[PDB]
């Protein structure tokens, strides 16, 4: 179902005035642009519309976490609208804002080919609709049904490109009201990965799942659960599996008080399906949670000593996670084995990447999950050795729950 929905590569923009959902979320200080890996990557989905004879292109994004109050010295998109000047080589008209009749008038019938960018959407309460010297504060029904008239009224088509806000019912994300909704380029990507992924995967598909909480994950391994031929679970969760599952000393490690009560049925619900999961068997341990401490070695024989706690896989488990990799045909992963920021903890989650590197390279699918994964992605230069690299966290993860996405389902089928 995730593939039948309207992109724009099967939209006629020719002529129209397109209003397109981008991503610029660039999180970078001095309001000069340190990373524009986004900008970048929303630059085909412009080009496109433009070079197909499209009259406007109109760009609303976001960037920080202003709680809808109007906030231009600190998180403004100005900035960005140098910066795709230059990764154009176009002329991009920046305005003040996004919405109200000084806006409308700019977008109601501008020259052919414009390139326009909107202010900030989070300046208003009623994109997210709730918000925040003012404390936490809401929006009004109302005032929200105008907030997305407003964007309705700047364009003749919808384009959505924003992956990593498709989970949240944000009026830019389901208030546009035109009767052509279609995905941009990115979203066409992440929907055909994930639809794969979803639907009819490879096989044997491996899910990699890594994290440090059990509880906040349940949902996110049952529907796993009922897809995959293997599961890796590694990360702090895995000791409260292992704490147990085989009585194992954790020293001062994570534990998950609640998800140490599931444990068992999780691990009930991989032999009922017949799902192989495999754990961690060594350890790299640290005297405190830093990231200078002290280092040691254990193993699930000899348990963690107190005092200590484990934050990075061995050899061992090295081993056996190359083992897995090396059966799969399709391999999904979110979510670190170790605490990768921290180098002296980072090389399970190194090795691993390697491994999934050259499982792509003989032909896997290797997805790989947005957050903290493509972060290790990014950090290690391996974005174009893997199939697919998620734009979105929390949106991926929604997805792999098995949740439907307001933004996604809001486009148009066929």
């Amino acid at each position: 179902s995730l593939s039948n929905k309207l992109t724009l590569d099967k939209l006629d923009v020719k002529g129209k005035r397109v209003v397109m959902r981008v991503d610029f979320n660039v999180p970078m200080k001095n309001n000069q642009i340190t990373n524009n890996q986004r900008i970048k990557a929303a630059v085909p989905s412009i080009k496109f519309c433009l070079d197909n004879g499209a009259k406007s292109v109109v760009l609303m994004s976001h960037l920080g976490r202003p709680d809808g109050v109007p906030m231009p010295d600190k998180y403004s998109l100005e900035p960005v609208a140098v910066e795709l000047k230059s990764l154009l080589g176009k002329d991009v008209l920046f305005l003040k804002d996004c919405v109200g009749p000084e806006v409308e008038k700019a977008c109601a019938n501008p020259a052919a080919g414009s390139v326009i960018l909107l202010e900030n959407l989070r300046f208003h309460v009623e994109e997210e609709g709730k918000g925040k010297s003012g404390n936490k504060v809401k929006a009004e029904p109302a005032k929200i049904e105008a907030f997305r008239a407003s964007l309705s009224k700047l364009g003749d088509v919808y384009v959505n490109d924003a992956f990593g806000t498709a989970h949240r019912a944000h009026s830019s994300m389901v208030g546009v009201n035109l009767p052509q909704k279609a995905g941009g380029f990115l979203m066409k990507k992440e929907l055909n990965y994930f639809a794969k992924a979803l639907e009819s995967p490879e096989r044997p598909f491996l899910a990699i799942l890594g994290g440090a909480k059990v509880a906040d994950k349940i949902q996110l391994i049952n529907n796993m659960l009922d897809k995959v031929n293997e599961m890796i679970i590694g990360g702090g969760m895995a000791f409260t599996f292992l704490k147990v599952l085989n009585n194992m000393e954790i020293g001062t490690s994570l534990f998950d008080e609640e998800g140490a009560k599931i444990v068992k049925d999780l691990m009930s619900k991989a032999e009922k399906n017949g799902v192989k999961i495999t754990l961690p068997v060594d350890f790299v341990t640290a005297d405190k949670f830093d990231e200078n401490a002290k280092t040691g070695q254990a193993t699930v024989a000899s348990g963690i000593p107190a005092g200590w706690m484990g934050l990075d896989c061995g050899p061992e488990s090295s081993k056996k996670y190359a083992e897995a990799v090396t059966r799969a045909k399709q391999i999904v992963w979110n979510g670190p084995v170790g605490v990768f920021e921290w180098e002296a903890f980072a090389r399970g989650t190194k090795a691993l990447m390697d491994e999934v590197v050259k499982a792509t390279s003989r032909g896997c699918i290797t997805i790989i999950g947005g957050g903290d994964t493509a972060t290790c992605c990014a950090k290690w230069n391996t974005e174009d050795k893997v199939s697919h690299v998620s734009t979105g966290g929390g949106a991926s993860l929604e997805l792999l729950e098995g949740k439907v996405l307001p933004g996604v389902d809001a486009l148009s089928n066929i």
